[PDB]
C-alpha cells in the first residue's frame, strides 16, 4: 500500500493531469506545459480512475472517486466539477 | 483498501467503461449517453486497468484483469468478449 | 492485494503497453502488433499509472511510479525513459 494515482492527457502541449488518492483525500496536479500546480479537484476517497475527451478545444474530465463505501463520479466540462450520474448498480 | 476502479472513454456522445474490482470480481458499467446500465463483462479479480482505441467507428478494448495470481487480457472487438494473447512474462 | 496494472494504447495497430507494479517493482510489457515482448521501463514501485499522447508518429508516454514515499514521473518520448519535472507538491 502507498499512494495511489491516475493520469490524463489531452492535445499536443499536452495538458496532464495526475489525479493521487493518499491520506483520505485525492488531490489533483496539473499540467499546462508551462510547470506543474495544483488543481480545484479535491474529494474524499482511497481510489481514483480517470477518463477525459475533447469536444473540439474543450476537454471533458472524469474522475471516478471511490470511498471505502462509494464510487463518485465527478465532472469537469469546462465551468467547475460537478456530481455526474454515475452509479455501481442500477 | 476500497473498491479499485479503471476507465476508458470514446468518441464525442462520449461512451464510458467504468471496471470496477470488488468483492472477488471485477464488472462493467456503461455509458452510451442515455444513461449508465451494466455491461457484459464480468470476471474475477482484485484490481483491473482498461485501455481502448476505434478503428473508423468501432471500439477495441482492452481489460487486465488481475487476481492474487494472474493478470488476464480480455478483449471486446465488437463481438463479445475473447482471451487476449497477454503474458506477463515470456 | 495483487499486482497492479495500468495501460494506455496508440494508433491503430495499435501499440499497447501494460506497466505491472508487483513485489516491489514496476515492468513493462509491449505489443506492436507482432506479439508480446519485455520493455526497457523497469522502476521501484507499489502503484503505477500512465498516460501518453501522439505528436504525429512519434509516441509520448508519462509513468507515474509510486514507492511507499515518492511518486515519480517518468517519461518516453522516443529516446529513453527520463525523470520527469512532475512533483505532488509545489
Ligand atoms: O486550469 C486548471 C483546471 O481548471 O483545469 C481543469 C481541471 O483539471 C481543474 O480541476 C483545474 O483546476
Ligand atoms: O453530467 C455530465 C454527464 O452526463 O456526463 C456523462 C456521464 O459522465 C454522466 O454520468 C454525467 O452525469
Ligand atoms: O453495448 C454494451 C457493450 O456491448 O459495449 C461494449 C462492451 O463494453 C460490452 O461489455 C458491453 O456489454
Ligand atoms: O486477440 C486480440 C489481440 O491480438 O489484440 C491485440 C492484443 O491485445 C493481443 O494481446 C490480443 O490477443
Ligand atoms: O520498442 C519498445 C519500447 O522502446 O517502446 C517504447 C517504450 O515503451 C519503451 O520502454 C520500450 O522498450
Ligand atoms: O521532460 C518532459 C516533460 O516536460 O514533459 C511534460 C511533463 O510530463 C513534464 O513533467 C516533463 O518534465
Amino acid at each position: 500500500s502507498s499512494v495511489q494515482t491516475a493520469a490524463t492527457s489531452w492535445g499536443t502541449v499536452p495538458s496532464i493531469r495526475v489525479y493521487t488518492a493518499n491520506n483520505g483525500r485525492i488531490t489533483e496536479r496539473c499540467w499546462d506545459g508551462r510547470g506543474w500546480y495544483t488543481g480545484a479537484f479535491n474529494r474524499p476517497g482511497r481510489n481514483v480512475s480517470v477518463t477525459s475527451w475533447l469536444v473540439g478545444s474543450a476537454i471533458h474530465i472524469r474522475v471516478y472517486a471511490s470511498t471505502g463505501t462509494t464510487t463518485t463520479e465527478w465532472c469537469w466540462d469546462g465551468n467547475g466539477w460537478t456530481r455526474g450520474a454515475y452509479t455501481a448498480t442500477n
